[PDB]
């Protein structure tokens, strides 16, 4: 088992489709303990998780809620045992309110919506880093999830900001949790069809949108030199557990690309 | 004259060592006519600029007044005269509250701190775009200040993630302009002693802060294969009037880095 | 003029579509004194260059003939006159066998025919440098041609293996350069329909080729905010006019992207 | 076990300290079964290999042979049983003559010199991928040795520009491995103290290049954010089981930074 003994909090589900939801399972296939974290509708994320192989401990959890962070710590070592710490932490946590994505013009998005959106999506994991590392092992692991924002693209708009901005922040973490033996990295996946993803695949954020996003899916699979399925997770939460585990020992700071390598290639 | 007959916005002066002073000074020697933009201490402004080589128009931006930016093109319009647009936007603009950028540690800096200065050095880059593009000329270069962010550094903190983000503002503003004609790019400078950044060798930030810039600036000069000198803003001045004349037509979206090179070297 | 006085001499010369010829004129139009050297039909070259806008002397230049690196600097002092020094130095060469650029499977190219495309495409950049360098002015510029070559694509093959051992000695070529004042840039430029481009789209490398070349040439003017003619090569040439004169004074090792701002989107 | 079950070729064992004899040592302890290839001092490299964990059947193979490649997978399949095929192939391959690389300055490495090093470092990773894909299994891996070149560097020189040269050769690797369902990676490590390393420490380069590279070791642990042990290269043989393995199942074309986090930080 990859992770066998490992504790580990993993943020970010929301429904059975999340990634974090495919994390979650593939590190408890891998022998980890997880506690999961969730924000706002608990009780539905509570049926969600019942599925998970393993029952896991659940913790309320805004990111923009200073109260949450200050007991987030107590809160874990009260549900994994008084002595016990962490091995690992999972922020899969994003959202850009709907005038800072999608067919409503770049310009048109507010300033308080657009700083809610990087509050939530890039903020938060230097947030959680801090709540978080006083109670985290040494050779420990923080991941984060990215979406390739090195280029500019249709319809992403500023959360393509909060994810250039979060990669900064990154590494940033890094040199704060290196002081603890605790590594922190992002994976920047390729596009995966959540419940959100459909959602937009369908037009909720506008057609154009909707248009714009299947291209960019279908251009991602041709690139991509074996393949990209977008219906599958697997590979995304498997290159999790890789940073998760001890066998990248030696990258922090860093993101890893679990795209198909569609960004290594230009057609 | 490098820059004959275009008339060019130059935000950002506050002293005479102000990066922007010495834009302006260069833009003006090159036959550029400029209207200025200053933030709050308008009448010190006014005298710091009383010395560029000729008189120009000053007026008033705070770039978090929404109302300045809703009047910002009608009083632009006023000063150059109706019927005349803009050729040139010079966006040079920053800062961060001291929390989120010194010895204070990195997680100490408040989301309120943070989101501030990201709206002030990152937003604003979007916001002044969506201001003046509809008075900007086919052909026309918008230019924004950058300071390299892509790995991170002791001290800059917060201010490193708000140059991330201003960078993917920049290859949005890119989309929207290019369909005025219009180029946007970013001059990614080495550093130079302002008076803010004299003030914080001085230990203004923290003795740590101080000592780190100073590590920084001798690194630099010795990484540079031509040199690098702190104290001489007018290679990134004549670097800017560069991407403001029509010598630079096939570049946007992108950064220019006016480091003496000491991006490319590692030792 | 961009380059009034400036004495600069330009490889690369093959037909009056090559980029190197509309490198010159620019360089002409803007007050520049021209040197230029052609490999292996000097009366063909002689004959496309008696349409620059001035006469301009030839000299003989095979970047594999040692002989002819050796006595380079000597003919370039005596075309230009005794006491007289180069300003700048046009490196526009670049040639891969068909084995390693085309429909030949990439696994199929002999080292040898890689190895003759790397030594006029990569290593000739050094080449030129040291021969040139010594009859330099301080203040200098040497510029090459690059495309961009960060991720792989099809039928380029070898050549984008070339392109990038090209950057990479580009930055040490800068670090050479520096010890006499003068800086070392590429431009990459977007794709250009030169003779040899248009021969491989008419499918003289092979009809995958041919059908690959349009599709990236449809990708790049679609990317572009600013949009992409490959039909005109002035925006390339007037990228190179500027790193050649004095406006780009602290950009060395390093690239500029003349491409329309493609290489900053995805979609 | 990480890799229980899997068949891997191991290049690149020349003493106790090579990077490829703990490569083997880690995969072997993870339950793959090796098959080990090296270059002329083969009764050297089997008394070497006599200490690995498990026996192991070694192959000569000189990259430059083109005779050697051509025998290679006819070798490897009688070494592992006809019906079996390799899962994973590791390209732990360098060299540069003592011209392109130390004290010698960069413009006197003659070009043969140069072109048996880019053959040896850079284009021997595309002909095993030739020789071997037709004897891997769907879902394997290659992986080879890298050093970062986006930066220049002193001394480094003309290995600098292989190392270039090997990460573009890579992501076309990539596209053809992908045919075969196999991925393609390298592992850009930080300085380790191999018997060559130690050997230009000591001087065996020239002082100024031993001088050098003990400063980018001092400096590399100094930027890492977990700290850089350049006589452990456990680190980096953990990093390449880990692309050898099941767990980045979606990474390819890519580069995968085993240098404690070092090329994320500025100082
Ligand atoms: N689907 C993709 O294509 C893709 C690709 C790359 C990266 N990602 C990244 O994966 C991560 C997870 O998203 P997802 O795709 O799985 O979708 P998702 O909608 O399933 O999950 C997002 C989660 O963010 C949480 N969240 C939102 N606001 C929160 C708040 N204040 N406090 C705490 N949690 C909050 C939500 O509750 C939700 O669980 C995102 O960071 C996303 O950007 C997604
Ligand atoms: N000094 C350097 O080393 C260096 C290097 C690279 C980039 N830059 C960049 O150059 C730019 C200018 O800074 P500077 O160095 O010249 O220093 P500066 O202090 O002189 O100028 C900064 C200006 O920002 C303006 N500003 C702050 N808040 C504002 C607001 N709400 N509204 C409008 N204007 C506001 C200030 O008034 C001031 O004129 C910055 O963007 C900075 O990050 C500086
Ligand atoms: N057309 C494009 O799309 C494009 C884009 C980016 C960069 N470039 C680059 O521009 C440069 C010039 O090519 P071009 O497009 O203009 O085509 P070109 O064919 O017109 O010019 C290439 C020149 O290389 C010279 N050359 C070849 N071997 C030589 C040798 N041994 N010694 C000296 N000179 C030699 C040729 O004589 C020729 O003048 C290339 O380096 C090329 O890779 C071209
Ligand atoms: N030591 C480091 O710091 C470091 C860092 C990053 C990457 N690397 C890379 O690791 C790899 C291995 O080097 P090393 O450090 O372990 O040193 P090494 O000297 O131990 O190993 C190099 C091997 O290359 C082989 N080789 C040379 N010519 C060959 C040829 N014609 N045919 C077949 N094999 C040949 C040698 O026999 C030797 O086994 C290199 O590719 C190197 O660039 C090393
Ligand atoms: C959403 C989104 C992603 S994402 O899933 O990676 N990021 C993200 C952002 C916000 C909220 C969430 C969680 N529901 C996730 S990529 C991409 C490309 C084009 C478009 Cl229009 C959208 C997207
Ligand atoms: C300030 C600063 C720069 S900066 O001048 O480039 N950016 C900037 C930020 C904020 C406000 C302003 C305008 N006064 C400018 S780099 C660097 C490196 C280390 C440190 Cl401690 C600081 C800095
Ligand atoms: C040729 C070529 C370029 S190039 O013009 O930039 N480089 C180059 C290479 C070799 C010889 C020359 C000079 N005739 C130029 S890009 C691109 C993309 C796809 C394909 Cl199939 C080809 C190309
Ligand atoms: C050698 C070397 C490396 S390396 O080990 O990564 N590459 C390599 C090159 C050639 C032959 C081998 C195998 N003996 C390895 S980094 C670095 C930095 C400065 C200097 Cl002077 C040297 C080096």
């Amino acid at each position: 088992g990859l992770l066998d003994g490992k504790r580990i909090l993993v943020s970010g589900i929301i429904t059975d489709s999340s990634i974090a939801f495919h994390i979650a399972r593939v590190a408890q296939e891998q022998g980890a303990q997880l506690v999961l974290t969730g924000f706002d509708r608990l009780r539905l994320i509570q049926r969600i998780t019942d599925r998970l192989p393993a029952k896991a401990p659940l913790l309320e959890l805004d990111v923009q809620n200073e109260e949450h962070l200050a007991s987030l710590a107590g809160r874990v070592t009260e549900a994994i045992g008084a002595g016990n710490k962490l091995d690992g932490v999972v922020h899969s946590i994003g959202f850009m309110p709907q005038t800072g994505m999608g067919i409503n013009p770049f310009f048109d998005a507010p300033y308080a919506d657009v700083s809610k959106g990087i509050h939530i999506s890039a903020y938060s994991y230097a947030s959680m880093a801090k709540a978080l590392l006083p109670i985290m092992n040494p050779g420990g692991s923080i991941v984060g999830m990215d979406f390739d924002p090195s280029r500019a693209m249709p319809a992403y708009n500023w959360m393509t900001v909060a994810k250039s901005a979060l990669e900064s922040v990154n590494r940033f973490v890094a040199r704060e949790a290196g002081k603890y033996g605790v590594r922190s990295n992002l994976v920047a996946a390729g596009p995966i069809r959540t419940l959100a993803m459909s959602a937009i695949v369908g037009g909720a954020l506008g057609e154009e949108a909707g248009a714009q996003i299947q291209l960019l899916e279908e251009g991602w699979d041709q690139r991509a030199p074996i393949g990209w399925n977008m219906k599958d997770a697997t590979p995304v939460a498997k290159t999790v557990c890789a940073l998760l585990s001890d066998w990248l020992p030696a990258t922090t700071g860093d993101i890893i690309y679990a795209d198909g390598g569609a960004h290594t290639q230009l057609l």
